[PDB]
């Protein structure tokens, strides 16, 4: 009954300023924040996460495997944690910062391309995956998920424009490998997947190159029109 | 279905106890060990595979290998959990379990730092949740201590022969072997699954052989399943 819709898009893309941003006009429409984002800092699941995240930059061969399975059992968890935490609400949306999907198909895909996950790391990975997805049915199933599309140039904007001194390295090709790849798995919808329904899922795309942040209505007006859809 | 996990050190004798344990009724089944069955398919690959890697650079692969492991296990045991539809008084042995996987080896590799603090609290942290979504009816019903001393279970990984294995030093038998007793015995450890500190244990000594001779052995055995 509590519609569940992820925001995908690129590191900085502005996933959070626009979940933020939704989060004030109703009290009808509550957030997920991802745990990594959170963990992106300066609990023991954040000693933890800041930790392996530091890691993950510093030697992400090494590290990306174990990471990986800690972004995303963070994230499942924390998403649960908001279903059983807009019960009264009468026309409840939670809204993902990212998703079970994108852990999978666009971050774990990428560093496997990209040679930090050896092929045992990888279909390990994925079969842990397949198997703690098809043990939820559908629970953390999407109704939708809007794509918040921008450039990998206004994303390194946005990374030196946000000071995370850990994230100043992150050079532009990487953010043009996750840009390839959100493009292809959404706005292209080519990307193969091994669940059922995420082919009939319905995706909003949106620009988001431009400031939106006092000048966001248009955005919004898209975001609704598109839940009375789903 | 009733829930007993058969516990100890390598090659002291569990995948024997459970393969003749079997034979004795059909109201009685198995869950062999994954890690076992590495020693084929996705998960056989996957698992022969990492193992192998373990065994160059355990440094670098307990995480892997302590996380691969226990989930296979999970996934095992409740596909078993499948077995003993038409039966009475059913029993399911489970060869080890998912607080072996913990409190013995993943333990043991951190203890040995062969995982660091984050990738042992990492491990910790699954574990306390993958065993609580999916996990909360694996569920014991009892314990059995299969207790050869470090010493017997070395000749009888050469009996087996597995080559890998003839590498495993003594010195790993070892204390592998002093927190089975610890655990199981002198209960000195406490886990975090408080059910477990009021759970039965009946305890075995092994170092006799008997492939040809279990009949006492079985005989407390079903003396302890008589007691729950
Ligand atoms: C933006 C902080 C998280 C990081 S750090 C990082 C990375 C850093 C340095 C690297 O080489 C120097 C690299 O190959 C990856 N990639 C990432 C993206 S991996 C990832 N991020 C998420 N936010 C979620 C998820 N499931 N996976
Ligand atoms: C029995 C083969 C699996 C291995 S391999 C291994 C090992 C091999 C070489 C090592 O040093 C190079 C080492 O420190 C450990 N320890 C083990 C035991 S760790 C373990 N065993 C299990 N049966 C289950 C589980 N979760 N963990
Ligand atoms: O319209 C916008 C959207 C975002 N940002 C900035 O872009 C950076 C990244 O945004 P956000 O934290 O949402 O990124 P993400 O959550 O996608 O990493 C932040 O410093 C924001 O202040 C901005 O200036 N204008
Ligand atoms: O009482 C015994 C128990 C075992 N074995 C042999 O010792 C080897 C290793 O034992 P097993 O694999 O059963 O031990 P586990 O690791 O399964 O506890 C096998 O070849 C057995 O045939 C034996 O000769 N006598």
């Amino acid at each position: 009954r509590i519609k569940k819709i992820s925001i995908e898009g690129n590191i900085a893309a502005g996933k959070s300023t626009f979940v933020n941003i939704l989060k004030q006009l109703s009290e009808d429409w509550e957030v997920v924040p991802e745990p990594v984002a959170r963990w992106s800092n300066v609990t023991m699941e954040q000693k933890n996460g800041g930790n392996v995240l530091q890691m993950m930059y510093e030697k992400p061969e090494r590290w990306s495997f174990t990471f990986q399975t800690y972004a995303c059992l963070s994230r499942i968890r924390a998403q649960l944690a908001s279903l059983n935490g807009l019960k009264d609400a009468e026309k409840p949306v939670l809204f993902f910062e990212r998703s079970v999907y994108s852990d999978r198909y666009i971050f774990a895909s990428n560093l496997y391309e990209s040679e930090s996950m050896n092929e045992t790391e990888w279909t390990i990975y994925q079969d842990w995956h397949d198997w703690m997805n098809n043990q939820f049915g559908q629970s953390l199933e999407l109704d939708g998920i809007i794509y918040l599309q921008a450039t990998p140039e206004t994303c390194l904007h946005r990374i030196y424009l946000r000071g995370r001194n850990e994230e100043q390295g992150i050079p532009l090709e990487y953010l043009e490998k996750l840009h390839y790849k959100h493009e292809s798995w959404l706005l292209h919808r080519t990307l193969k997947t091994n669940f059922d329904y995420l082919q009939e899922v319905p995706i909003l795309t949106l620009d988001v190159n431009e400031d939106f942040k006092d000048k966001y209505e248009s955005l919004v007006e898209k975001v609704k029109e598109f839940l009375s859809t789903l």
